[PDB]
């Protein structure tokens, strides 16, 4: 499916933060709240891929892309970040804030 590829890839494209999550998922939770913490919403999209009839496609996709089909699957700028606990390596290692900063979404 052409369709379902161009639906995930305008999602990462049109938003800056793009983080694709499902229903009552801690991880995506933590992710999100994380991000949240920097004050990311005005440039952040969460798309639910579980309650969507191609949840399979998009799961391979998101697979394709970054090697995992599991969510959360974050994206900054179009750069994989990875899951939750790749979000969380980079930001106790400093290297999110860093990310933000080259963006200009934190001073």
């Amino acid at each position: 499916s052409e369709a379902v590829k161009k639906w995930v890839n305008k999602i990462i494209e049109e938003n800056i933060i793009a983080v694709f999550a499902k229903t009552e998922c801690p991880y995506c939770i933590k992710a999100i709240s994380i991000l949240k913490g920097y004050n990311l919403n005005s440039h952040m999209h969460v798309e639910n891929i579980e309650k969507n009839p191609d949840m399979a496609n998009i799961q391979a996709y998101l697979k394709e892309l970054t090697g995992k089909s599991s969510v959360p699957r974050i994206f900054i700028n179009k750069d994989v970040v990875g899951g939750c606990d790749d979000l969380v390596k980079e930001n106790d290692e400093g290297k999110l804030k860093e990310r933000l900063q080259k963006l200009g979404l934190v001073n």
